[PDB]
């Protein structure tokens, strides 16, 4: 008869001979954590390893990535589809087991982590959409949204800026089922982090001894009746050819490497009582579907990701609509405008602002979670990777907004994001130079181009406000990547558009204005500059000039479309081409190359009314007309 | 006789009416902590008006950076070269009072505020270099480096992750020196902040009335006294045309706009005092240039920034050195390797690495700070704001490593560093694919060009250690702006170059290998793709193709060159041009405009070896032949 800890030794058996078969990773978190591991996943967890996707599972993260081949061999060895042969290619090229867990490519990874500080935060955010779709589905008898958010870190974590974040904003809005287990195993790092947490609202369990099965049972129970998110402290002491021999031997582990004995699979199989588990929730779900199926239906089209079947349509004629009120407005009096029409269409959107409201939002707080709208306070990254645990959980489309200068606080979320082609929509507003006096430190330059280079990610920067109705639009039905809708502080007059040109603004970049017969000289210009491009038409057109006007709202998108719809926006063989941006000139070379020109930005931003900066910087009409001169 | 509160609400007119001309701006900070400043500012603040760059002042840094009207206000107060005149330009193009402070166009700004958590972590960088200098500097009877960094922050400062990281490692290293006066001025921020701080190893003064003299001056009579750094969290109530007149009159201010009483300018005035206090700080540095004459040199030489007066000729001694050894070795090693030979020469520079290290590297610790390295860490954006603290401060050089990816973490603070014009150094490890299994989390692929457009920033990419080598020298003696300095995990073969190509490293980007007469071909290559480029170099040639080689270890230094040289290098005749980067493609469009091409990356990477990443993604002297061929 086995015993935990020869159960919880399989776990640092697998991690440290695959490890040494790759030569690469380390086995850090799966030496000393195995233990916890052993009590959490065989006496608590509910989840099925035949369904990996069933809506009720708890929800396990990993925060220190590095431990890879702790969740690798729990998958393993409680009957994932995840083999012994997956864990000898442990970080070979395009193997089930990379050396940080990626969601998708691999069943039971349930977010994608490596980037330290991340996994706790997609947690967080995990738990936040149980409990808001709880609030907003369950009703008296039939508790159909229920589970558990269970999270390992360590040290790193703990260092790092964004656990602070994310562990102030769940105690404020008491996430009593996250239960994060860290893994303290011990000249830098000396805070007293029991305390630190408890200053956040949680509850703390001390000294948890993490090798011994019958604390961590205590421990797990107390958390699991908590009223407060908890933190298991747990010690341990575990871990570190030769080195790996010795811990191996005197683990009194005798088996060759990756083979686990019979009755050892046997006891950590969990698709008997997996399959018992999702059975008695479908059972709850139809009982559920009987009495409230209005309810039911949405919960399932939600958890599907499935916007409503008129959505499209719906959408596409408020663009129309608002392609004919023509009003001149700021881009982001436009976004609260689309999502006042859209809003209301999509009960599932969860949106918020690092402290975007619309007319129906209504603030989630601790003792209210039936709402659609967080305040997340001044935590730019924190909000980010919790919109990412939003985004994985399932139910929710989250937006979130900050100053797009502040995107820099939030970077590698918004690469995360991308990297795991969630659908998490990016606001950032205060786009430019536009924003005026707050001044260089508030001020874009290079922040676009940081986004444009992101792959999978599609950033629009809206013209008008035709063009913020159709990158909202777009941005919603895009169920495979994120999306950031870059608006404006300052006015954004009407374009005149027939309706070709109002499709195609959906194609990412296109012929706003055109002359007869092939252009003498382009005009691409994005967003804020597109009025000023368009002024620059008309003077040069009074001049006989050949020209026309290409806007750029999207250039992801625009890239994605075809050679012959490409030719027709940028002909190869014009090559007296002007790009105008309020964002650094070196992006553009990419669209007019080295016979073009590029107004933009080359320098930080001034503290002026935004009038004076225009001016000072070279967005004005007779600059524009100069640089053509030049040009031609 | 002016009270106390009549001299404070002093501050408090300046502020609103300075905020009401500009129409812009808020008047919070001031509002609520003049009580505070006038307490700190008038009986316990070291320092001279006349002379704001008094190497033993006392430093104080508002981290609310939109209270910018409460600092103006004190400088002009006390008797800065800030007048009445500036105050009414607050926020107009090129005034002396930009919107948020900006170190360098105001006398007596210690940094440069705006983006939240970033003054407080400077504060803490200024507070380390102050300890640091102190331990290295001071004998038995000559404390000469002995001075307070005060700081002033709000709740956004105490929200953002990065305050988590700058005071727990201000608490470990036991900066007692610094006092921190948090606003506590008042649904998504409920920390017990003093409980957090406890937790840190700060001492923490709870509950002190922000306006009540008589509270504040104990609360900081205690601090001065502290072993730890101290946190004095000040309750504070006061603040917010109509609501401005109604404020001004309650406070029972009867005076026009922008006008002092000649008795509050007279109690405010700190010219007297401040004479006094640095005369009495020059007599005793004097005393301690007799009886210590080497180290007092030292201080001053480092205090004003400058380098050893051989150090230009030594290094590039070295450099050419290194051309002669000729290894092959990972640029990472090449970084070492420079340091190995610099850092005896700079006992200024103060390493660090978000936990590198020379020979001669002695880590710093609370008891004793007479090291040169600093472990920061898993804290890579409160490492960075700290370095720009220790650089503003004085009498150092400092670098700080992570890895490539990590950058994003501390984005901001890079950007800061560049906008500040301060030389912080950047060491980027793990750059690319190259590293291998870790995979796509940890691998760059947009970073470069982010780096290369923040302006004022210059980013080296060596190609070898000869490169590596001039990169270090040339960011060294760049005293006016940052240097990135990126280095790959696998090994970078040396490349051949006479005494001239060697010399034009410096200039950004030069020819490293050439063709006779014009070439049909350039391939332009970094870090360690040069080696990639010099193969298809070879092989080209062999074909007879006249193929030329551009190593462009850094871009911005380059196009600082004259126009005669970018010809040399990059005829504008030659449009056959291939750019090789194991990063983001877009960038190089720069380089090859639209009739060139570009081997590099547009995707995220994966987890594998090294080498056949660099298969997969197409870096193969194959691929290069088969694009060269398709160009030509
Ligand atoms: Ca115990
Ligand atoms: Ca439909
Ligand atoms: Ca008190
Ligand atoms: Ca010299």
């Amino acid at each position: 008869m086995p015993s935990r800890r020869e159960r919880a030794n399989a776990i640092r058996a697998l991690s440290m001979d695959a490890v040494q078969k790759a030569n690469s990773g380390h086995p850090g978190a799966p030496m000393g954590m195995a233990d916890i591991a052993e009590v959490l996943w065989r006496d608590y967890m509910q989840h099925n390893p035949s369904n990996p996707q069933w809506a009720n599972r708890d929800r396990f993260v990993l925060s220190n990535g590095h431990g890879s081949m702790l969740i690798y061999s729990l998958l393993h060895l409680t009957g994932y589809d995840l083999g012994i042969e997956d864990l000898k290619n442990f970080r070979q090229l395009n193997s089930r087991t990379p050396g940080h867990p990626e969601y998708g490519y691999t069943a039971g990874v349930e977010t994608t982590t490596g980037p330290l500080g991340q996994g706790i935060a997609n947690a967080v955010g995990m738990a936040l959409a149980e409990k808001v779709l709880a609030a907003q589905f369950n009703r008296d008898g039939h508790a159909v949204v229920d589970h558990y958010t269970y999270a390992f870190l360590g040290d790193g974590c703990m260092m790092e800026g964004i656990s602070h974040e994310v562990a102030s904003l769940a105690g404020t809005l008491r996430l009593n089922k996250l239960i994060a287990f860290y893994d303290d195993n011990g000249g830098w790092f000396t805070d007293d982090t029991p305390k630190r947490f408890e200053a956040y609202g949680w509850q703390v369990i001390r000294n948890v001894d993490g090798h011994d099965a019958d604390e961590i049972k205590t421990a797990i129970d107390t958390a699991r009746k908590s009223d407060q998110p908890t933190l298991i402290c747990c010690k341990t002491v575990i871990g570190f050819a030769d080195e790996i021999a010795a811990t191996r031997a005197a683990l009194g582990w005798e088996h060759a490497p990756f083979e686990i004995p019979a009755q050892i699979y046997a006891e950590w199989d969990a698709k008997e009582t997996g399959a018992a588990q999702e059975a008695e929730w479908n059972k709850r779900f139809a009982a559920y579907q009987a009495a409230h199926p209005e309810l039911a239906a949405e919960l399932l089209r939600r958890l599907k990701g499935e916007l409503p079947a008129d959505f499209a349509e719906k959408a596409a004629a408020y663009v129309a609509d608002v392609a004919n009120k023509g009003e001149t407005i700021a881009s982001r009096k436009a976004s609260q405008n689309a999502l006042n029409a859209f809003g209301p269409l999509l009960p599932e959107l969860l949106g918020g602002s690092a402290d975007t409201l619309w007319k129906g939002c209504k603030g989630v707080s601790a003792d209210d979670a039936a709402g659609n709208y967080v305040f997340y306070g001044v935590r730019e990254f924190g909000m980010s990777a919790i919109m990412n645990g939003v985004a994985l959980h399932g139910g929710f489309i989250p937006y979130g907004a900050t100053f797009l200068i502040f995107m820099e606080y939030a970077r590698n979320a918004v690469r995360m994001s991308a990297l795991m082609k969630q659908r998490v929509l990016y606001v950032f507003t205060h786009d430019s130079i536009g924003l005026g006096e707050d001044g260089p430190t508030h001020q874009p330059i290079e922040q676009l181009a940081s986004l444009r280079l992101t792959p999978n990610l599609d950033t629009w920067r809206p013209a008008d406000a035709v063009e913020s109705a159709v990158a909202w639009k777009h941005a919603i039905e895009r169920a495979d990547g994120p999306s950031a809708l870059i608006f404006s502080r300052q006015n954004l007059p009407h374009q005149a558009r027939d309706v070709a040109q109002v499709a195609d603004i959906a194609r990412g970049g296109y012929v706003l204005k055109d002359c007869e017969g092939e252009p003498e000289l382009i005009l691409i210009a994005t967003g804020s500059e597109v009025g000023l491009a368009v002024q620059a038409y008309d003077k040069l057109s009074e001049q006989g000039r050949k020209v026309r006007v290409v806007s750029m709202p999207c250039t992801s998108v625009y890239e994605q479309q075809d050679e012959s719809y490409k030719q027709s926006v940028l002909p190869v063989e014009v090559g007296a081409r002007i790009a105008i941006e309020a964002a650094h000139a070196d992006y553009w070379y990419k669209y007019v190359g080295l016979d073009g020109r590029i107004i933009g930005m080359t320098s930080f931003g001034e503290s002026a009314p935004a009038p004076a900066l225009f001016e000072h910087f070279g967005f004005t009409l007779d600059n524009v007309l100069a640089v053509a001169e030049e040009l031609l």
